[PDB]
């Protein structure tokens, strides 16, 4: 049918210059490979606060990822993982913003930590949420544990954890071998 993807990426004090980077390198990745097809995409920053970086409308009308992310400032504050959330649900999924009525929607969560607050993400309930967590905070199965509240049920399919930044392109390849022609 149809797929509006939203990526909401953790732009936290705690990543190097060069981690940010291979973040932003994977988004880059995934919707230049799915150019052309049913999905749709947005990105959405957040730290303390939360920024949309491009809307669903953006991304039809100049289409090109990397002009699309190139003025994109690392915030570099906490993890406000519950207002982040609420937030996408909120003002990013929202048709005056390009967001298609009959589209499935799913939300792409990547980041290093556990969150800086909290609350509840009922207004995200109809939203399929895979979380990305990266890392040396997720170390322990108790702070892995941590995620399972962002994302959708079962855990063991939504919530993925890497150990490093250049795992993500592990992860690029593992997702490239599930594209077909329907
Ligand atoms: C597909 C395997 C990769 C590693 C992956 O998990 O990509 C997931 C998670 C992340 C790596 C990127 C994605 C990009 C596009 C789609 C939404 C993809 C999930 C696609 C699957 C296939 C159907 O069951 C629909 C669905 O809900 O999820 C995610
Ligand atoms: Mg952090």
């Amino acid at each position: 049918g149809n797929v509006d993807l939203v990526f909401l990426f953790d732009g936290s004090m705690s990543l190097q210059p060069d981690e940010f980077q291979k973040i932003l390198d994977f988004m880059k990745d995934v919707m230049k490979k799915l150019s052309n097809t049913s999905y749709q995409f947005a990105a959405v920053q957040f730290s303390t606060s939360y920024k949309t970086e491009f809307d669903f409308s953006d991304y039809v009308k100049w289409k090109d990822p990397d002009a699309l992310l190139k003025h994109v400032k690392h915030m570099l504050l906490l993890t406000n993982t519950f207002g982040a959330i609420n937030y996408v649900a909120t003002e990013v999924f929202r048709e005056e913003l390009g967001a298609r009525p009959d589209a499935t929607k799913v939300l792409i969560i990547i980041t290093d930590g556990e969150a800086t607050d909290s609350g509840n993400i009922d207004a995200a309930k109809d939203i399929i949420r895979y979380i990305i967590g990266i890392g040396k905070h997720f170390q322990t199965k108790e702070s892995q544990e941590t995620l399972h509240k962002f994302a959708s049920k079962p855990a063991s399919e939504f919530v993925k954890i890497l150990d490093t930044f250049e795992k993500l392109k592990d992860l690029f390849t593992e997702l490239q071998k599930k594209i077909y022609v329907i």
